[PDB]
């Protein structure tokens, strides 16, 4: 079920997306620790920013504010739909802010009886209690007492569901734009419009979770400017900090207000998120990062030409995800760790399902070297 | 707070108007070897050099490294490293719950915990706290949690039975007025968990990591918990946090001695880790809490305005006197005018959480100034 690394496969040392173990090793990273280094390992710009910050200050209570945390406010305020940003450490964490926030605005904007949460199966939010109760996967939830009541799970991309449990009773609805762990499955654009006008029919808050395919991700800065459907709130982290663990939860001062336009924020984690996002909200990234997808998809489709073993290839930008044909169900972590041997590593997305989610400034040198060795690993597989 | 912080070396922290300040509160409690050590700033920039991420896939060598530390100087023999001691809490609290669940009932699910506790701000965590104020108004909380007075040991008889899965306490309530348990509390609380086969859960991110002048306060009462949590002082100032506990309870878990952990993160803790466990530095944190008491006393004995000092270690709780109930804020202000950063404990206590190695000379310079800001609240 779960994936643990063996004894043997301990990485020491990263640079780029390359990876060395304590045996010296080598490895092409196409996981990013799970879509976390979108700029790689020990980025030189990400290193500096640590560095000088380091030197200066670490850290602030809430109660203060920081100069990283305004200028890192101020970027994602400039740059989005958002007027106000909290900043914590973790998705989870902003997560649980988010679903609070959301939960707090309708008791006292509205009711407090208006309280359903509505999410997906397969969903992933995080695994605090009330993070992994929103969350779609029971298995999860399960075995730790009493859940937070008034969540309801529909499955993803079905509209008629969600009006059909959806009511003036609803504070919320909880949607990944791209369903990551969950098969890298995309929401369609009539699914995630209609999310939107029954959020403003219901007077209920549109939540969108984009820890895995928020910042620059999908191409894109984040998912809903695909889309052209704003959300009510976001959350973001991962690739936010390139490594670094830090989050953000960004909203408008009107929801905000229910509670300069920042809260909290590590100096150090703000200061390394900003030189990140410096890096990554730019049409050279930006623009790369599709022109990387194309690249990564032939490879695919190449070695699905010699080994006949997949039935589709989805996702978004450098969010990649390759369905297993049904003659492979549940191989995926087999797939995954042949990879491994091979010297690439590589995600799951359920056993069914090949996840790729490289740094976006990945080295084609680097695309091309790390599939010559995924193309391998799958011949040992199957062949 | 109308100041914004810029830059900080040792105990000493500068606004953006370069005005110097005393820092006595560490950020509450979490710069405890002071802004920008050297050993900290070194090890931040080794590994940062090396790597800075594994998902939990993987282990590390700074997670390693750490875990053992950990695991040789307390009760634990595993550990869980998070990001921060609200989600440590939430690993604790579901493991004690999951525990119990798979060992022994799917009905044994009440957690006892403390009014005036804080244990996070996440939905579960912040309704485990005790302040009914900060979990109301953000729709059904997680049920089955049950709030007692603190050190009220009659009142966890009363409400513990074979249903009840955990008890979760802070040794010593930071938040709650600096309100440290009694020895035959915490006894208590050991002894009827091992009757009904509960878990005894310290939360000790505020209060561990030699605040107390032991590495723990679990070691100056001799109570061994069944699970601790520690963050704050853990990192330094970088966010870091660890669950301890036994191979027994950490089997509960659907792997090897230590799970996750941020290279960076644990590097950091690791250096911040070997600085704080020695025989120097916790020997120090005594000598050093009884020149701020003489200082407050000091103050006390020209102002009349405390009525009790408590705590232990270097985390000092002042009790304000009836005249100057509900003004701790008062105070607070006038200390960041006079150029010392203090902390409350409600708005009826002043808080000091000072640097473990804060140098005898900002104790004085700091306290002096805090002479100051008393002095000018009560003219
Ligand atoms: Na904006
Ligand atoms: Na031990």
């Amino acid at each position: 079920l779960p994936v643990y690394a063996p004894a043997d496969f301990i990485p020491v040392k990263g640079k780029g997306s390359r990876v060395w173990d304590q045996q010296g090793k080598e490895y092409i990273d196409f996981a990013g620790g799970i879509a976390v280094t979108a700029l790689g390992h020990c980025h030189p710009a990400l290193v500096e920013a640590l560095k000088s910050q380091g030197e200066t200050l670490w850290h602030t209570s809430r109660v203060f504010t920081n100069e990283p945390a305004l200028r890192l406010g101020r970027k994602l305020i400039d740059a989005t739909f958002a007027e106000r940003v909290l900043f914590m450490n973790s998705g989870t964490e902003a997560n649980e802010t988010a679903f609070k926030l959301a939960r707090h605005y309708a008791c006292v904007r509205h009711s407090p009886f208006k309280t359903k949460i509505i999410a997906f199966h397969n969903a992933f939010h995080g695994r605090s209690l009330f993070t992994v109760s929103v969350g779609g996967q029971p298995k999860y939830s399960d075995g730790f007492g009493p859940k937070p009541a008034d969540i309801i799970h529909v499955p993803f991309n079905d509209l008629h569901a969600v009006k059909a449990v959806m009511d003036d009773h609803t504070c919320a609805v909880v949607v990944e734009p791209i369903q990551g762990e969950g098969g890298v499955q995309a929401a369609t654009p009539e699914f995630l419009k209609g999310l939107r006008d029954l959020c403003d029919e219901h007077q209920a808050l549109l939540v969108f979770d984009e820890v895995q395919c928020g910042m620059g991700r999908t191409g894109d800065l984040f998912a809903y400017m695909h889309y052209g459907v704003t959300p009510d709130i976001l959350t973001s982290a991962k690739a936010l900090g390139g490594g670094f663990p830090v989050s953000a939860m960004l909203t408008t001062q009107e929801i905000a207000s229910a509670f300069g336009s920042t809260y909290g924020g590590n100096p150090l984690a703000c200061a390394v998120a900003g030189a990140t996002f410096d890096i990554i909200n730019t049409p050279e990234v930006l623009q790369g990062i599709h022109t990387k997808r194309q690249q990564f998809v032939q490879h695919l489709q190449a070695i699905d030409e010699q080994f006949d073993i997949f039935s589709d290839i989805r996702g978004m930008g450098l969010l990649i995800g390759a369905e297993l044909k049904p003659k492979y169900k549940g191989r995926a972590r087999d797939f995954l760790y042949a990879g491994a041997e091979a010297g690439v590593m590589v995600l799951n997305a359920g056993a069914d399902v090949m996840r790729f989610a490289p740094s976006l400034v990945v080295e084609e040198a680097d695309i091309h070297e790390g599939m010559q060795r995924f193309a391998q690993a799958v011949g040992k597989v199957v062949a």
